[PDB]
């Protein structure tokens, strides 16, 4: 498939197809030439590039089209289109001919270009993207159609989630020339010695056709050979562990040979680190970890949900400076670029599928037709990210109706799928909503870590921190009592805060209240032995749809959308730099 | 004169003439009836009540007029109009007849209503206010006239000071019925015993005609008689001192008798407290005091420079809560209501005449014709405020050209005037500008306390706190060395800060930089033994005129103009509540 990150090797010619494409919101015949009347950038969200609300709110098919000159392709090579993602659905066309299709707006997929065109001068690539969401998609949307009484159908998507339905081609599109017989997947696992000084490496290299020899060379951060094998197994000594905010990455250069000549070559990075959840603790390299960080969003001005590597590094640098150590890919898999960056910077990542909105506005599980999309999402995510040492936990869903009948039957095989697919068998969790109190919830028994989204003082007991403190402490103790050996992580807690709003009277929406809210929250958290992590909502302000509770988007960010700090940022840096990354609160 | 605060006694009927007056910007004949086409409130600034810039920027004569019904006036009584102030100049008319005049917009004055009208049904009061400032007025303005080539003269005042030229009747106007033979002044002094348990009280009661007996009764805060005398002197035991943020006020009920019957009665409050400047220290009740507080302004939205008692109490409550203890009446005498409030709340007050702008945009002292206005300002201020225990120091000028030739000759008799008029002989100071470095300044030898307005890091070394810290420390040590026994007080230091502006890179105008600026400043201040006080500029944002350095007024306030706090307020409360009111930094 297309799990492997696009690389430039001697056997793989990878070209970027980013830039300006002919664009159109509406119907189009791919047998016809899309004019240049409207253009659009790849990669980016198209929404904030539209000046009018009408075109910004567009729902349905929208087209990208461009004539691309064909490079040299040899006899033993094939040519594929590798999409980082297309949001949400896509049909791919080459010279008007349907050639590929994908559903899900946050996972990569590749599409084969017909071999009969490899000697043509040019090919026309048409991308039929679609941003419709319903009860069969992840994330879940409320779809509806209304006739404008002009004879036309106007589509509308009422989001079942708290973020703007940004759409377009958000991630790099690559034109890849690769051998027909190539490496399509590489799985790297390791068993650390008792003294943590040695490691037993296992490699699973998958090819689409037979090969005579699989040679694997391992290089350290000084690019020095530390091991080589033809048997896909290798013992290492004097190893250097991948540590929190102190990353060490090895490189596995995988070469396949046929008839004593190079067939294909690929390089996959990996890190040596151990993960275990036991006795109400989260262990990294056999030491108790305290999560400090953020729930994030792929969201910036202009680009919307589009990839911005500079934004990734800026955010992660701010994360490091504050004394934080982790973040969650809420509420969808982020770019591969972000994951690889997290690997390099030693940042812990809670990896998450777009399973948000599984909640009817009871009887949620008699209406959700998301099973197929949910299974694919888990399969794609694990296959894409399993080699990332930064990935330390999987999320099966964010705030589903886990208190309703049918919830357990829905999630039991999905939790199992994570365990079966992941070669590291990392802990999986479910991000719990406030309606599902310990007594009502019927799904948390399936997961390894209890993740809670709680807003005592904002949603419940609004502006009443006194009564809020009692409520949050009361429920946290209930969770600890119901699951005595499961670690607890707060994955969302915050208060909307507009920059410039001030008061001496602890007023919600002001910068002072955000400080007060978090100060109260932390006082409670520190008294719960099983609470091993705190991730705020959100890192930065982000765009949402139109509703009365949203004051031009979500303002629960510690930073503004332009990455400028709010008053509370200074307070978090004090706390997070006092609490070490390795912090045992069992003592 | 009109030094005594208007009171309601059995011999004094005091009526408030506040409310709606017929108003007109421009020429008017007081022999004629001003129509009600335009109206204006007393008391308030008229400026922000004008919707257009033209009328708001008006310079010249503007009129208030109202027909007022005459109350009962007996044979031995007279009727006067008592203005808290009129800004800046005023001519008062009764039935079209000129009857009083005053120059100076921040001091009280009374005007006698002609006795031939006491039996009339009504009288017409006309107030010809004027807001022109020049080189003969305090504060100093740059006056100019330009012909609009329509045949008319347009006047313009270019302020020589950093605050908006708000004008109008800013303070209560009273209609006072009093005996012809009345008490027109009361001076209260006291000598504290060596054990601070007793006090020798001296009273100087002034009447305009002869009286047979002056009886003075003294009551404590429980309204209990603690002493009485006919000889204007009284010894007190078990006295209760007036303390910083712990005020104790006594009341002197003064009665004058003629032929064994009551002629007039008035009550004047006073406090028992001792002040002395010696050995680089400011002593209150013989203990080293550390000033913590603000340079302020009589400034609020809507009312402008108009009296707002609620605003006074709100500000003083904020002052008390932060751990502060003092403020300065920059740059003009404030309302009597504010002074009396400060007496009640135990807040230290640095009292200041409108001597701001004595600086040519060298040769300042060959152009300033302010001597007469300056002498009157000192006379009026001392006579009005000498009995206030809150008043602990006088200011002779704010940022004058004290480095130019002629400065010493100008200020020497003015400093002397303070010492001669004030029965308590309180310390007097001069607020020094940054251009007048210790080597250049030729006036600070005259004063008892060195007051400095310094902006290292904002005006000099803008956004360079590193080089700013060196500069401020260097000069402060020079001042301490040039005047080894004079206490130093920072009367202005701050940075413009717009609410909502944020950055991680110590950027000027942001809320973070304001914190950084003050943090650096305090580090320096704490290393200077002779520095006995810190007063920030400003307490709150305030209105100024139009110039490129002013982003809609002055934003150096710790609070916004609506009295909402900025980020730095929290930092000041921490520091000011750690440093006691009585704090000796000689140790
Ligand atoms: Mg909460
Ligand atoms: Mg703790
Ligand atoms: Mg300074
Ligand atoms: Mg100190």
């Amino acid at each position: 498939n297309a799990m492997l990150y696009p690389l430039l090797t001697k056997t793989r010619n990878t070209y970027d197809l980013g830039g300006i494409w002919n664009f159109k919101l509406g119907e189009h015949n791919p047998n016809e030439l899309l004019p240049s009347d409207e253009v659009m950038v790849i990669p980016t969200s198209f929404n904030d590039l539209m000046v009018s609300k009408e075109k910004r709110d567009y729902i349905g098919d929208f087209w990208y089209e461009k004539v691309i000159e064909v490079p040299k392709v040899s006899e033993d090579e094939e040519m594929v289109l590798r999409f980082g993602s297309v949001t949400h659905q896509a049909k791919i066309y080459v010279d008007g001919v349907l050639v590929g299709e994908h559903k899900g707006g946050f996972t990569p997929f590749e599409v084969l270009v017909p071999e009969c065109k490899y000697n043509n001068e040019k090919i026309k690539v048409s991308i039929c993207a679609n941003n419709v969401l319903d009860y069969t998609t992840l994330p879940v949307g409320n779809y509806s159609e209304i006739i404008q009484e002009d004879g036309s159908i106007k589509k509308k998507v009422r989001e079942n989630f708290d973020f703007f339905n940004y759409a377009g081609v958000h991630r790099p599109l690559k034109l890849m020339i690769r051998p027909k017989n190539h490496i399509f997947d590489i799985t790297i696992t390791s068993r650390l010695s008792d003294d943590l000084q040695s490691a037993d490496l296992h490699f699973l290299v998958e090819t689409n056709q037979k090969v005579d020899e699989v040679r694997i060379s391992v290089f350290d951060e000084d690019n020095k050979l530390v091991g080589e094998t033809k048997d896909s197994r290798l013992f290492l000594s004097d190893v250097h562990l991948w540590e929190v905010l102190n990353a060490y990455l090895y490189t596995a250069r995988v070469e396949i040979f046929v008839d004593n000549q190079l067939q294909d070559v690929y390089e996959e990075n990996f890190g040596l680190r151990e993960i275990e959840v036991t006795n109400g603790q989260f262990l990294l390299n056999r030491k108790p970890i305290y999560f400090k960080g953020f729930g994030k969003h792929e969201d910036t001005f202009i680009n919307g949900r589009g990839l911005n590597e500079a934004a990734n590094l800026m955010d992660l640098n701010l994360l490091k400076d504050m004394g934080a150590n982790s973040f969650r890919t809420s509420h969808y898999p982020y770019s591969e670029e972000m994951m690889r960056l997290a690997d390099r910077m030693g940042v812990l990542v809670i990896d998450e599928v777009p399973a948000v909105g599984l909640f009817q506005n009871n009887g949620t599980w008699n209406l959700m037709q998301t099973k197929a999309a949910h299974e694919q999402a888990i399969q794609e995510l694990v296959k894409r990210d399993k080699n990332h040492p930064s990935v330390v936990m999987w999320v099966v869903a964010n705030e589903p109706a886990s208190h309703e009948a049918g919830a357990h039957d829905y999630f039991e095989p999905l939790v199992k799928l994570y365990k079966d697919l992941d070669p590291q068998k990392r802990p999986v969790t479910l991000v719990n909503i406030l309606m599902a109190t310990p007594d009502r919830d019927q799904v948390m028994d399936l997961v390894d870590v209890v993740c809670l989204n709680r807003y005592y003082g904002w949603y419940v007991d609004h502006g009443d921190l006194t009564n809020a403190e009692v409520g949050i402490r009361k429920e946290l103790l209930e969770w600890q009592d119901k699951f005595p050996d499961k670690p607890i992580i707060i994955t969302e807690y915050g208060a909307d805060t507009l920059p410039g709003l001030h008061s001496t009277w602890n007023i919600p929406y002001t910068e002072e209240f955000q400080c007060d809210f978090y100060e109260m929250s932390h006082r409670v958290f520190d008294g719960i032995p099983n609470l091993v992590g705190e991730q705020v909502w959100n890192f930065a302000d982000f765009e949402t749809n139109l509703m009365i509770l949203r004051v031009q988007g979500n303002h629960k960010g510690l930073f503004s959308r332009n990455r400028q700090p709010k008053q509370v940022v200074k307070e978090f840096k004090k706390r997070w730099m006092t609490i070490p990354h390795y912090h045992n609160k069992k003592n």
